[PDB]
């Protein structure tokens, strides 16, 4: 009946003088650190975003613990008189070089005016740092250089939220999960579609992934070995009670096999965010996935993790283990390597209690799958 017992769960966001949503968690393998990140906003309501918050913890090896620093505003990452909105961290191991990703929008202009309207405004951002966080360079507007001439064909968009994806071509592309509503009938309501930035020369310049022949909202992006390429699982929310899965073997361009997976379900009317992340397999497929959402059927409450052993079989997925109990709703997963244990290491963050606080879970796959072991 109880939860996942698990290695450490603690709330690392609170509401207080702030109200702190949507979630973002970045592993850094060279620091055994975590990076933290959270939307700062004056209340619950997605218009009243301001800032973003960042956290570092440190992995205790001796006490397989995480120890995390005083949260400290990321001063950088804000357009002068814009909302910021959706961190989406990514760090790039050639370079050094820790991105945060991030939308902005002029005040308080709802997603709804955009879309009623017809009228996007909404701003595609970053801001860089090379001492992992210590101090970020000036932000800098993506838009012109990432969307330009799509622009006038979207009534708005947004980037994941949560952790990007480095993929392991000869390149080290860097991959941002996102989707837009597609203006496409001149009396029909814009349907969205999610899709992918791309960037082949380490964050230089960026390009836009086709679609998903889906009617699909926020997803996340995880690359998987299989027995004869890498291929790009992407798993976006859906409004048809059930999550949308589709594959791409061009490294984020094309999205194909679009399909219901009536065993992720979603809540109505719309679903909600999840989270999915590849992982080193403890045995024929190199890695398997791990998913996070809720698990009931008319509210976001439950959370709970997937398991997909042979990724990315849409009938594979396994049925969900419950890692928290009653309101839970927005969630990211991060690989932290081998756990104290043996098996492999995970760190997760997800939106609890009507949006109150954004707790830290670690856990292990031992821990998690035990019929693995
Ligand atoms: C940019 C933005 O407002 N994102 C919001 C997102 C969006 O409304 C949905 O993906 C449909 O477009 O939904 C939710 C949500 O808890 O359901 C919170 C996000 O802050």
């Amino acid at each position: 009946m109880a939860s996942l017992p698990v290695l450490q769960k603690e709330s690392v966001f609170q509401s207080g003088a702030h109200a702190y949503r949507i979630p973002a968690l970045l592993y850094l393998p060279g620091q055994q650190s975590l990076l933290a990140f959270a939307e700062q906003r004056a209340s619950k309501k997605d218009e009243h975003a301001e800032l973003i918050v960042l956290r570092r913890g440190d992995y205790d090896a001796p006490t397989h613990q995480v120890q995390w620093q005083a949260q400290e505003v990321v001063a950088q990452a804000r357009l002068d008189g814009h909302r910021s909105m959706n961190p989406c961290p990514l760090y790039d191991a050639q370079t050094g070089t820790l991105f945060l990703f991030f939308i902005a929008i002029p005040g308080q202009v709802t997603q709804q005016q955009q879309l009623q309207t017809r009228a996007n405004v909404t701003r595609l951002c970053q801001v860089t740092s090379t001492d992992h966080g210590r101090t970020w360079s000036s932000p800098r507007d993506l838009t012109d250089a990432a969307i330009g001439p799509a622009y006038r064909e979207w009534s708005t968009f947004a980037v994941g939220p949560g952790h990007c994806l480095q993929l392991n071509d000869r390149a080290r592309s860097l991959v941002v999960p996102a989707y837009a509503y597609r203006k496409l009938h001149p009396i029909q309501r814009p349907i969205p579609s999610a899709f992918c930035f791309l960037s082949h020369d380490h964050g230089r310049t960026w390009a836009r992934g086709h679609f998903v022949a889906q009617d699909t909202l926020e997803c996340q992006v995880a690359e998987v070995e299989t027995g004869e390429q890498r291929v790009v699982t992407l798993n976006a929310r859906s409004h048809l009670r059930a999550r949308v899965q589709a594959q791409s073997t061009n490294d984020g361009l094309d999205f194909q096999e679009s399909q219901l997976v009536k065993k992720l379900v979603e809540p109505p009317p719309q679903g909600c965010q999840g989270s999915v992340i590849s992982f080193p397999s403890p045995r024929s497929p190199a890695q398997w996935l791990l998913y996070t959402h809720p698990t009931h059927s008319w509210q976001r409450a439950d959370l709970g993790a997937y398991l997909n052993p042979r990724p990315p079989a849409p009938e594979a997925w396994s049925e969900p283990v419950l890692l928290a109990k009653g309101s839970c709703a927005y969630s990211d997963l991060q690989s932290m390597g081998t756990g104290p244990d043996g098996s492999p290491l995970f760190g997760c963050l997800y939106e609890a209690n009507d949006y109150e606080e954004i707790v830290f879970l670690m856990f292990t796959l031992k821990q998690a799958f035990p019929a693995e072991y």
